[PDB]
């Protein structure tokens, strides 16, 4: 293949990117994201903080560029959390007991019956765990709704669009340890009592030569529940400046995730969380790390392509 | 060339066509909108009725998904009317005096601010001339403002798009006559005035063998005032059935149309009201009559596809 999209393609599998519509207008931004890959999310478009700005106020301008995009490319449309801790407005930070549910199970089902038909799959809930075990506690919804808030997402998810595969998404638990087995026991659980649930999303924000182990091993496992799997926000930071062993680590890295989600039958694909470094998020959040896509800050093929490439 | 839309680049000219948005979702459809075009038009989806159906409530969903194409396809985006008397809301035409006036420069100035740097031309203004001279009289824009109401149109377009093509659309002036007469002293005082006008469209919505033999020389006329002119919404309707000689004289009519642009070195270039017969406007306004697209109801290319082709 010539490019990583008919790689994918040829796999049967799907590889995307976050989209920010804004750099469409950029020449080579766009010409990379036309031609090598096959599936596209917003990055940041179609959250809560996007999407509702103010209570019942409605803002699909963002969220529906990307879904234009999608559309006009034949790229499948993923849609990213309608439930999460992060990026939440004021005014449903404000809201509590039963007027905080209602906003929440409004907001699915507005945001969810809007796209009807265009995404594919939606993160319903995203981040729910603590790392090392149990629910998280600094999020508005464990706090003010409890346990039982994800399990009334997934059902006002399904009730709005009844075909879109609702997935459950995390990061730290690609690997086997307290926070994948507290998902696990919440995958298990909900499938057991029918509960909508059609898919775990592994964020996969890793660092250079630290890949877990035990990641197939992990995918597996939860692909035996009876559920589809996916590496949804892929990106292996490292210590900046990079240099040609860190590059060629990240290489192999990208290879090891890649060929993990070929070896479980239920990997859906891999989605990496940008295109190119100069527009990753990482150094703004991870201070003194970065070059963790595989396209550098002039656009730029860097070891990894080729790896996924072969990987594929 | 393969296609029409290489034919006119080749030419360096546009060719276009009226999208309804909903449409794209038909494979054959988008297949054609794709290939064979390198203009794109809302046959519907930007004009008043649409992007303003409540007084101060914009309404730009449609309107955008045109754009959002327009700009993932690599297409030129032409903006369909600003002002027009037709597809006008109850709200406005209940307006009057100052009231209205002021709802008309803000529906102008909100809907070019908002696509601005999207569509390269504008109607700023439609079909403001009666058939044998004169301003229409069924206007509500010419009752209630007078002949003065068009000019405040294309001064608050170029205050709210100051880079954007002002043209001023209209039908039955493609030849010369009492119409085109009106047109061409209207577009003659702006110029000597200084009020922002760059173009003139005409519609082109003729009958099978009644091309006006002197379309070219008009087209000429017009130009030579310092304005570019094009031709807008193509269409060349017959009395249905079609047959053999119907489509044949088609094809010749198509043909004449495109060489009168091609002869005119300020004409910009040929848009046709749609794809296919089988969503043609013609049928439901013009009782009895249709077949007058290039692509017929099944999809097929009609003897007028090889002639646009030639012509170019
Ligand atoms: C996985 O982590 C990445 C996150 O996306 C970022 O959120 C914060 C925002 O400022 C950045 O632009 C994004 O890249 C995504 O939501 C999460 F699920
Ligand atoms: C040139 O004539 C065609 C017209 O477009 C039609 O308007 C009425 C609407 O119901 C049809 O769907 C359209 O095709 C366009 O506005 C005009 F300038």
């Amino acid at each position: 293949a010539t490019t990583l999209k008919e790689a994918a393609d040829g796999a049967g599998r799907d590889f995307g990117f976050a989209l920010d519509p804004n750099r469409l207008s950029e020449a080579q931004y766009k010409a990379i994201a036309d031609s090598e890959f096959n599936l596209v999310v917003a990055e940041n478009a179609m959250k809560w903080d996007a999407t509702e700005p103010s209570q019942n106020s409605f803002s699909f301008g963002a969220g529906d560029r990307v879904a234009s995009y999608a559309a006009d490319t034949g790229k499948e449309l993923y849609g990213h959390t309608l439930v999460w801790h992060s990026q939440l407005p004021d005014w449903a930070k404000n809201l509590n007991g039963s007027a905080f549910e209602s906003a929440m199970v409004n907001h699915v089902t507005k945001v969810a019956d809007h796209f009807e038909g265009k995404v594919a799959s939606w993160d319903v809930v995203n981040e729910a765990f603590a790392d090392g075990g149990g629910r998280r506690q600094d999020s508005a919804f464990q706090q003010k709704l409890g346990n039982g808030y994800i399990e009334t997402a997934f059902r006002a998810a399904r009730a709005a669009d009844p075909t879109a595969k609702l997935c459950i998404n995390d990061y730290n638990v690609e690997g086997i340890n307290a926070k994948s087995n507290s998902l696990y026991d919440l995958v298990k659980d909900f499938k057991a009592r029918g509960v909508p649930l059609d898919c775990v999303g592994f964020q996969s924000h890793l660092i250079v030569g630290q890949v877990p182990g035990d990641f197939r091993q992990n995918l597996q496992r939860f692909a035996d529940l009876g559920v589809d799997v996916r590496i949804t926000e892929l990106d292996i930071r490292m210590r900046t400046p990079s240099d040609a062993t860190k590059l060629a680590t990240q290489a192999a890295d990208y290879k090891k995730v890649v060929q993990a989600c070929m070896q479980v039958t239920r990997c859906q694909g891999v989605t990496v969380w940008g295109i190119t470094d100069k527009y990753s998020w990482v150094p703004d959040v991870f201070p003194g790390e970065g070059a963790a896509l595989v396209w550098d800050a002039s656009y730029a093929k860097k070891p990894a392509y080729a790896a996924v490439m072969e990987a594929f």
